[PDB]
DNA sequence: CATGAATGAGTATTCATTCAT
DNA sequence: GATGAATGAATACTCATTCAT
């Protein structure tokens, strides 16, 4: 909405990344944004609204940037390949946000996460939309359950990423694109 | 011995956390559920957290063993993998309250509970590593395959499928998804 | 600046501890006595103990400085001792609530409050050492006198007299006991 | 009374001297007495009675041992001499009790300490007896306020002793007897 | 638009005491 | 008389949210 809306959201990322979720009270977020406590409530109406809006904004930029890149290739093998690239690229490009989103937000309470889960519905559409365009043009098993095939895909990508942050980003995440991508299409078999 | 009140308390804790949440499971509430006084809890446990540790150890400390128990009743590696999915899903489908506790409510930890959960988790992860290396060494799986990467695919997929089934309050039959998930892990999307 | 609420708290705490005791002066009770919310207390203080310490410091941290400044207005060393007794008794007789809190209530502390009291107490012991050394260096007190033992006799005599006065509910003139006490510390029983 | 009555009181001294006052729960005292927690209530009314009785029993002996020793004397300042001597000798001969009395009981709530000095009036009366006897036979000056001179003597002896335990009995308490005594009779002057 | 001082609900844990056996 | 398992009352501190300037 306003110009402080972005100072706050970006502060919340940098407050949570450095201090951790349970050490990110409103006042610590405020001081990092150069803003008073009650001013937070002029731009958001909850601590929860701050956290969800953080996710919505960052997720919107995330899915939009991916769908943009897939719009070029017309062929569903590369569309998956591009997805895996872009997913890993964006997270490798911002370690701080990765920490907040893969680690500290996991330490949330339960209905903040159910809300975060609703924000993920957008990405899961892009996945499910890909999985049905791969069935009609017959790139995938033509009796594929898309609900499950989506969950295998996100589950894998999210696990591989989460383990990358717990190792403190020691290794080149994007170097794993080809092996992960090849795994999703082919499976474990020889 | 431990006496009936020990079991009473762990049972009470499981279902309280399951109806109310991790952050709404005050000790008095658990004690009322167990039919004992607040201070009686501390005659069987050190902390509230020791209740939460014992809970996870009793209810999930044989989880991996049980999977291992049935995998050993099969020769073919690809069937072992299927049994692994089947026993992973069967055990969680068999206790809805526990499924809610361990997949949702109790992942919000960062304390010693987080330590103890990772002990059990690690055990599950080596069984995956062993199954993968066996399927590897014996030509079931392609050999340029990376174990730690394939391990993250399998667990990422299963845990995702499970957590989704829990968020939709255990409606659909999780055990019916064993066969579809299995052939996805083996033969990929293509 | 500390702001008006600072010593509203410090004062109200004296009143509560003097009327209920060290063991029944809860934060909420002090808070209401000060006319502020419980949390507001922690805006001007760190702990309950920081309150007790700040209480003792303000109310008793100039106790020795004050005695000292009246002793300076005398040249006779025996007259300085009479002034010391007079000023010791004067200050406590002038604040019955602070006397109850200091002689009976804050004694039973075991923590850092005790460290800060021993600081204030030690300075007083120094003043007694200092005086006693002047006395025997100039022939007022007998040459073979032990300072630490004499410091112990004086303090113990004053402390006992003050304490019994506080326990008989402060209802007899304390300062009227200066002359006989002073005469006893000088001439003994004979 | 009973046989366990004495085991309990002695265990109370042992626990309090070893763990301090704030770590002397009834269970610890029962365990040192070789009895059950509930057995203590077959001999005392409560934990406060255990403490009061402990003082009564130790005080009663302490006063009699002094009283009978003075009965074997003629001169009154010779009686004051054995008082200071026997007072210091009984405390010097039982260190762990002297920690309980001079240290740890001072850390108790006030309205138990006010029960402690009702016990003490027996001893104080003994002093009042000595002081008035000394007045008649002309041993002391005779507008001596016995009520006040009582508070000097006890106040001194107690402070001298309390400092001895504050320093782990690093020095011989009994070598102080006549330096202390001389002070009581002769005061500070040459 | 912005401030930041005030608010006040919420909770794990200890321990003296009881009573069924 | 002895037991000891069970009881339950009692209390400091945090932090998201407001509202008076």
């Amino acid at each position: 909405k306003g110009p402080k809306y972005d100072q706050i959201i970006d502060a919340a990322v940098q407050v949570i990344a450095e201090h951790g979720y349970h050490q990110a009270q409103v006042s610590k977020i405020a001081k990092a944004a150069g803003v008073a406590d009650g001013t937070i409530y002029l731009y958001f109406n909850n601590k929860e609204d701050v956290l969800i809006s953080l996710f919505q904004e960052k997720m919107g930029r995330f899915v939009d940037k991916i769908r943009s890149q897939m719009n070029e290739a017309t062929d569903v093998e590369e569309k998956l390949k591009i997805l895996v690239n872009m997913h890993f690229k964006q997270l490798a490009a911002d370690h701080k946000l990765a920490i907040v989103t893969q680690l500290e937000l996991r330490q949330s309470n339960t209905e903040l996460r159910l809300k975060i889960n609703e924000v993920l519905k957008g990405y899961l559409n892009l996945l499910d939309e890909l999985l049905m365009e791969g069935k009609e043009k017959g790139y995938f098993f033509q009796e594929l359950d898309t609900r499950l095939a989506r969950q295998m895909i996100f589950g894998t990508l999210d696990e591989v990423v989460t383990n990358w942050v717990m190792k403190d980003c020691k290794y080149d995440l994007t170097a794993l694109v080809k092996p992960v991508h090849q795994l999703l299409l082919g499976g474990l078999r020889h």
